[PDB]
């Protein structure tokens, strides 16, 4: 009875206007987005009218701040529901995220992942349309510590921020390696410098055989290894809100931002896969991932899709018109630098970073078709971001032509093969997932 | 011709009123402070009327926020110049530090160490009195990353924050230990997870024989060791502002907040001693340190005093009326907790943390007498904070009685002995430094 | 692949509504402007809702302030990118230019040439359209000293203002004339009045054989002459921003406001020609000039056009409804004057100033067609401003009829002849530049 279509996309790092060019492929991408019931993208840029202060985010590539008019470029492109939890939503601080919320509400744009407190950032947003409703939840596993939102106490208010998916990594080492680490701790004098913390806490905070040194936790194992696990608090809370959202919407979509790689850059972290499985277990109809500037595999779990990374639907980092002083300080210069020259020198004039490689300039828009919560179709539309084009022209999305779409679909199928995912391929280069239903 | 007296003190963590009790010793402390030309303390608490949001500062003991009325308790006690750079000035964020600046300016209280940008936080404050002027500069080596203030760029404004004294620690390890660390990096799979960062940067960011892993830098040495060094940028900038301040004031006082211990908790970090020597080299008349909840040694360098830690002149952490939710979460509870019960359970009802030990409840107020920039006197006044008293009564300062003052002066002399500092002792328990001039 | 069209125009001094009349020629001008990708004009009037205070600008013809509704008359006419640097943007002071920026941003009108500081006034504005992007930079060589914008210092903010192109003029005189000037300096007693400036500076500021007297710099030469040179700071900075803008846009257009005449009123100043050559050397695709109330020549330099003066696309000075007191004081009167009567007496009731002469009421709209940065077409559309019409009807633009367009095109060709520019002429009176590409 209820038939709904949802368009998904990755990170949207838009800093300029004219997002949809006069190219018929870009206009067809816009027609595809406008033709669905819900089009979801994840705003990875702070829309600003001036409120806030730049935070030091050199580990995230610098501050990504743009004129608020870019919001109109998003909605006019066809997107209607925004996920806002990522490692850049706090680039202008708490004042910046409050201003972003104000801007989004003034334009009637439903959003999730950020709030005035932790609860508001964890809540789903309900987008209602004549055909039905979609609940969007947004979280991020990549962010600077302290940027997560906080709930109030009886005496103090909360803190504006993002919806966090924290995780801990543990280094498994052999007993001999462990004892060598303890010997390094003792002989260097590092242990001595915990003496006060010994007498105040009563015991060494490094001994919990487990160990904690250099801001990293080690554990004795038969063979060396590396494991990651989700924060139980965040996992349980996000799952609780997913279970809540299923009661109030036809479709529940969980968006997660995660740069964390697995054993190889193409594979997600183990904690992320556990998290996506948990989200589908609690009743989510789809899990859309992003973070990396490239595509990752697609997995069908309990007849629901998991897109571990859809890459970037928009990529205009080097075109931002506002570079902070701490970002400028990353490049030694004999004279003051303009933003474009700064970004040119930052990549060695295109010889480093994401420009020289092709996998960083392809993306994918999945269009999912559900009938009463059952996934009946999952079309895949490859997107070209303009690899090799000038910096001012690359990063704008368009439906890839047949050849490039076939190459992108091959990449996606290869990345999805370890999960047992199969893809039917159309003559135009688009495709769709093989379903069991 | 110009004769000036300056009273120094450590961290002032005031959260309640009635700072100066009806005890004649406390009133005599107030008379001592009011009797000098300048009385300097370092405000380690956010005075608030409601502006800002609590930041996660569990590593600093939680948020320390107090009613702005406590400012009147400081000035009425005799203090007239405030240093504000410490690990708690940003407990309410950038909005909180802006509100603190507004409150201090509305009450006519000169302050330094915080500003709307990095320059404003680095500037000295000039306190003018009929007898002459004092320039105060305030910085801190202990703070959460990102809390330092930032200067504007051509496109973006700065960021409100504190005046930073950053520093880096290096672990010297033998070549065999170094190779074991590299083997741990490789065999655990940690190196594999840098693969992307390898292809984007062109080289491994862990190889700079030096090494960088687990957020810590290691270097091959003949014998294991541990070294600390000041950030060259911060050292040079603070020295430049000290040289600037000498041109515009009779006396220049540099206040530094530093929890960092040396080989033993009583000794300062090597970087801190280098910093104090540099400050006196650039023309500072005194360097007053704080951070630890206990006293550290006193050193005479080029006939100028360096108080590495004056402890706390006020210590009312457990009496704060505003505990954040993230601070409450540090204590498991079967029911919601009130602030006092939270602090009681936080210390195991007085069996842990700073309460059981005496060195945490003594302090020192030095009164320095300069004549045309030459240190002619340096009286030491021991301060009792009420060890063993109830939690609501301990932490308020008073001039210690003869016995306790003698014990405190003995402690200070023992802590100062490695620097060659000698102290003459009065019959009342007070004393003064032996000078060469 | 990339094909873009840009419409250019001169100064837009609009003070009334109904800018596009019901005349089919005016509607065809509007259709021409709306039909291009970018239509650039230079707003020479302060749009005001009441913010600011009139500055004394009697040397610029008085204050030119208009109701902000005139902005809607500009955009509805077809213009989409505004240059704002001219000798009238500061007619309401710094508050006035801030209000103008607010008004332009509220209406979504891209602008350049003014900012809250010097950098913001020097930045290009990027207008994005489905077919591509255009970068506009705006500066002015005519303005009251002090009206240029200023950048902040570590202690003080900047100053809102215009983007300046300063220049210095030097009078070459023979050695005998030079010595006569020095003798006039000495014998009149003018040199004596520099005595204090002699003892404070250490040397006479008039002796730098060069000389500086009467606010003018003289230099000994074999034959008397007159030279002008650009300010090196402004030239280098504007060129730097042009080089920056080329990296981020398909087309870069530099708009310059300059009243300064050369040896004859029809010829530009030497500094202006050097500046335009420099702009094209740095990568500008076109240089559009304005300032004089008449047309100047067109020059093709390195296959890029330089329009030294496009005159006025709108000229409604005498129709302004707000005349300042200092402007009223320019006309002696027996009774208080209304604005229209003031402007009538100011021109001797049409017998003086710009009204009696025809070259002041013709203009030109060039439509340039670029293909991947290469100029492929440059159509010229003569514009009639209504010479001889009543004052309330003249100044509104319309496409000139065949006869008047032929006369205007002849004028433009004659003014362009010294630069080697040739023009093909259509049957309707319009034309296009002869290109080498
Ligand atoms: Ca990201
Ligand atoms: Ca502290
Ligand atoms: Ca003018």
């Amino acid at each position: 009875m209820t038939r709904l279509t949802v368009a998904l996309s990755g990170a949207c790092m838009v800093t300029r206007g004219g997002l949809i060019t006069s190219d018929p492929a870009a206009e067809r991408l816009r027609d595809l987005l406008r033709g669905t019931d819900f089009a979801v993208t994840n705003l990875e840029v702070v829309p600003s009218d001036g409120r806030g202060h730049p935070v030091h985010n050199a580990v995230g590539g610098g501050c990504l701040i743009a004129d608020s008019a870019v919001l109109d470029e998003v909605t006019a492109a066809g997107f209607s529901v925004l996920g806002c939890a990522n490692n850049h939503a706090m680039d202008l601080g708490t004042e910046g995220v409050l201003g972003t919320m104000d801007l989004l509400r003034a334009r009637g744009i439903p959003y999730a992942g950020i709030g005035a407190d932790l609860t508001g950032a964890r809540r789903p947003v309900y987008a209602d349309r004549p055909g039905g409703s979609l609940a969007l939840l947004s979280c991020t596993a990549t962010f600077l510590p302290g940027q997560e939102a906080a709930d109030p106490s009886p005496e103090l208010p909360g803190r504006p921020g993002l919806n966090p998916l924290r995780h801990t990594a543990t280094m498994q080492v052999t007993a001999d390696q462990m004892d060598v680490l303890r010997t390094i701790d003792a002989e260097t004098g590092l242990r001595a410098r915990r003496a006060e913390a010994r007498a105040l806490l009563g015991v060494d905070p490094a001994l919990l055989d487990r160990l904690a040194l250099f801001g990293t936790r080690f554990r004795t194992a038969d063979a060396p290894g590396f494991t990651t696990e989700c924060d139980p608090r965040d996992l349980d809370e996000i799952a609780r809100w997913v279970g809540e959202a299923r009661l109030r919407a036809d479709l529940v979509v969980v968006s997660v931002h995660s740069h964390e790689p697995g054993p190889t850059p193409e594979t997600p972290g183990e904690f992320l896969r556990v998290f996506a499985h948990r989200m589908i277990d609690e009743g989510a109809h789809a899990v859309v991932g992003h973070g990396p500037h490239f595509l990752r595999g697609v997995e069908l779990y309990r007849n629901k899709p998991i897109f571990y990374s859809l890459g970037n639907i928009v990529s205009q980092i080097e075109l931002t018109d506002r570079v902070s002083a701490e970002d400028y300080a990353k490049v030694t210069a004999e004279r003051p630098l303009t933003p474009g020259r700064y970004y040119d020198r930052l990549s060695g004039h295109g010889t480093r970073l994401f420009a020289p490689h092709r996998r960083y300039w392809q993306s994918l828009v999945p269009v999912l078709t559900f009938e009463d919560g059952t996934l009946t179709a999952a079309r895949l539309h490859p997107v070209d971001l303009g690899f090799g084009r000038p910096v001012h022209r690359r990063g704008r999305p368009r439906l890839a032509d047949r050849a490039e779409a076939e190459k992108t679909l091959t990449d996606v199928a290869q990345l999805s093969q370890p999960y047992g995912t199969a893809i039917e391929v159309m003559d135009d280069g688009t495709g769709e997932l093989a379903l069991d239903v």
